[PDB]
């Protein structure tokens, strides 16, 4: 990915009643369902799309209806979308008509009106043990990890319908990135390098299953990219003691790809057949693509590292390891509105 695009122009798709409720109706909104006012929308019409995570401070002329979830979050007053059940109904985000917005009436279906709304992503506070000392950004030569969703993927998922993908369970803590260029060979967070102390946990993963070692060792320009996860890390979902890394990507720095799939399990094959005892996300089935976004959403949810844990999700990874996604599990997200 890269950028999330929390409020996005999109337009109302089918829009279907919702059984046992009369001023209330369900809208399809690209691969997302949201529950509108009966009136607002019909099908076809453009309109401002929130997603969930989006933090809307606070606003009565044009968010009155999000005035009784009010919350504080970095010492704003505002509110935090999450995902709902109206009437039986899955409701995830908000979704407003045009004409709250003439300042807007100009831009496009799919236009990124984030940063001119002034919208934010809510975020948990981070584990005391992730947060080390920084030696630099992250790097400039390393992709990030940020998967887009299956629901922003219409287009793109029967584009590549008849296409195959490697399918990994989606595991819940913080990404590291271990790489080496040359001759340096350094630990990352999400968006910091780190410098090595004795607390720090990113390091401490890496320094107990010797992957700076078996980086030295296979002598090539990597970034080794997976999910630290365990103890004191957003809760410790796979109940597993202490932390351990898991590996889903690996990144050519020098011709600045990502090695398909294949190429990456051979390699870790490889730095464990030599001591360098590397773990891996959960693999499962290959999917040949020939899905919609629903069906493929309904994949999501299942059993994860942990086999006696609901799992947050699933990430597919193109066999070309050219165009990736994650679905997550709505059954997760409704389990979880209480983080
Ligand atoms: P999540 O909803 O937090 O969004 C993407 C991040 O998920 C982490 N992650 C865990 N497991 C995987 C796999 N198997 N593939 C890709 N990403 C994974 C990463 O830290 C992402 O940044």
């Amino acid at each position: 990915m890269g950028v999330r695009k929390l409020a996005t122009i999109r337009t109302a798709g089918e829009i279907t009643p919702i059984a046992g409720a009369e001023a209330i109706e369900c809208c399809h909104v690209d691969g997302w369902t949201c529950v509108i006012k009966k009136g607002e929308f019909k099908q076809g019409d453009r309109g401002v799309y929130f997603e969930i995570d989006s933090f809307i401070k606070e606003d009565n002329d044009r968010y009155p209806m999000l005035s009784k979830q009010v919350i504080d979050y970095e010492g704003q007053r505002g509110t935090r979308l999450r995902t709902a059940r109206l009437r039986g109904q899955l409701s995830q985000g908000l979704f407003l008509p045009m004409d709250r917005f003439p300042e807007l009436a100009s831009n496009q279906v799919g236009d990124d009106v984030t940063e001119i709304l002034g919208i934010t992503k809510w975020e948990p506070p981070i584990s005391t043990n992730l947060s080390g000392e920084i030696l630099g950004e992250f790097p400039t030569f390393i992709s990030k990890t940020d998967q887009e969703r299956v629901q922003n993927l219409i287009p793109q998922i029967e584009e590549n319908k008849g296409q195959k993908f490697e399918v990994t369970v989606k595991l819940a803590g913080s990404s590291m990135t271990v790489y080496r260029k040359d001759d340096h060979i350094g630990v990352c967070g999400r968006n910091w390098e780190l410098r090595e102390t004795a607390t720090n946990a990113q390091w401490h993963a890496a320094r107990r299953n010797k992957m700076i070692e078996g980086l030295q060792f296979l002598n090539r320009n990597l970034a080794l990219q997976g999910e630290i996860i365990g103890e004191s890390i957003q809760g410790n979902l796979e109940k597993l003691k202490g932390q351990d890394f898991y590996l889903f990507d690996i990144y050519d720095i020098d011709k600045a790809q990502y090695l398909t799939p294949i190429e990456r399990q051979s390699l870790v094959k490889q730095l464990n057949d030599n001591g360098f005892t590397v773990k891996h996300v959960p693999i499962l089935d290959d999917l040949e693509l020939n899905h919609t976004a629903e069906q493929i959403l309904a994949m999501a949810d299942g059993p994860s590292l942990n086999k006696n844990v609901k799992r947050e999700g699933l990430v597919f990874k193109r066999l070309d390891g050219k165009f990736s996604f994650k679905a997550i599990s709505n059954a997760y997200l409704e389990k979880h509105k209480d983080r």
